[PDB]
């Protein structure tokens, strides 16, 4: 039943919790380094990942890393095998993994409180979401850490579509740092498509999680990119997959 | 790990004995045909080893020129010989032979007219790589296809060698691998237009080098020749079906 889709009875409660927690999202900058032209004052950037074991519908590995800024060197790392309770359901990602991420942050607080990250990059959307409250917002509100949503595929919500027009806009992205906005049918700006480095063509889709503005989230994500995937998320995923490989006796 | 020297010494002796049976010229009418008219069946083999000792050996037969799979067989194999460069056949050739015998017993009309092998033929420490070994034990024509240069008889993947690779610009372009002896051990082959890393092609058995290289090029939809690529896909897929 860990792989079984939750009943509608359960999904409705999850929608209720998302609406409750959404009132606490802060979609502007609240940190001094975020208003600094060079992010002076930013020293620690977090990244998270949860990799789900390929045969097990029951095993996953959750990882948290903290990187120095601007050097992007790993100064803290933690991976844990966890037991899954819910499958992937689009729009409800937080409910299969956010408790593991929260526990990772609490373990950091108990073990190395001086390495608490000043912002966390999350593998998943923030406000670009069926109900405006994706996993990056969910983590932000439960920890009160600033959070950025970094997605690798476009969530087709509020009129967004990976159609021919969208693919043309991607072709128009010519260098790392170039962007185009993700606009809902309401006209609201849900996020930005970002070409993350010169030698990638598939963009990241960046949205606000918590306690950050969209322009700052985009700039910082760009600055964290040595490859397509931002180094905090990339290093977390590397560790999750390595730990799974070791656990699976290899 | 590595086998004792007494064992490698016996294996070198065996390689020398069998090498006398290698035929390094064309013996099939389709081989001298400008289009390989008469060639209908091209085999490929692969043996994938999980780094316990479990491994999977696969044989495919493809139609020519269409390169469609007409026969496939994947067998879990269980022997424990380690990889020793120059002695590859001694960890896998009996299982390749057994695949060929299974084809003969099950679909004798699909027996391949030539087999592409992942590993060298005469490009080898003692002139008798796994592709020759398979050729002599089955008497099928065999082509050795390697992805890295075996540094033997003075061949070296140095800057000079890397300059020649840069000069390979189109699928089908080649340069010969000339040993310090003056012997031509094989050819470097740019196997298609959108790959820069060459294949190293050598004679296994009952084929000339010029025919082996041309046929290998014709079997390449991607960098790796389609018979080998399809056997490898099946070995890994079979293993993943743990």
């Amino acid at each position: 039943t860990a792989a079984e889709r939750p009943p509608e009875e359960t999904l409705s409660l999850w929608k209720g919790e998302q609406a409750r927690l959404k009132a606490r999202v802060v979609d502007r900058d609240t940190e001094a380094w975020q208003r600094d032209p060079s992010f002076s004052g930013l020293q620690k950037v977090g990244g998270v990942d949860v990799s789900f074991v390929k045969g097990d519908s029951v095993r996953a590995c959750a990882s948290l890393v903290v990187l120095s800024y601007p050097e992007l060197k790993v100064v803290y790392e933690d991976s844990r095998m966890v037991g899954l309770k819910a499958p992937y359901v689009s729009g409800f990602l937080a409910f299969r993994e956010v408790p593991f991420l929260v526990e990772l942050v609490q373990r950091l607080q108990e073990k190395e409180p001086d390495l608490m990250p000043q912002v966390v990059l999350v593998d998943g959307n923030g406000v670009l979401h069926q109900r405006g409250f994706g996993v990056a917002c969910h983590l932000g509100v439960l920890t009160e850490l600033p959070c950025i949503g970094v997605a690798k595929k476009l969530l087709q919500v509020d009129g967004l579509e990976n159609n021919a027009l969208h693919k043309e806009k991607i072709v128009l992205l010519q260098a790392g740092g170039d962007t185009f906005p993700l606009i809902g049918s309401s006209g609201t700006v849900l996020g930005m498509a970002l070409r993350s480095h010169d030698h990638s063509t598939k963009p990241l889709y960046v949205s606000v999680g918590h306690r950050i503005s969209l322009e700052v989230a985009v700039r910082l994500t760009h600055h964290c990119c040595r490859f397509r995937i931002p180094e905090p998320i990339r290093q977390a995923d590397i560790r999750s997959r390595e730990y799974i490989r070791r656990t699976l006796g290899q």
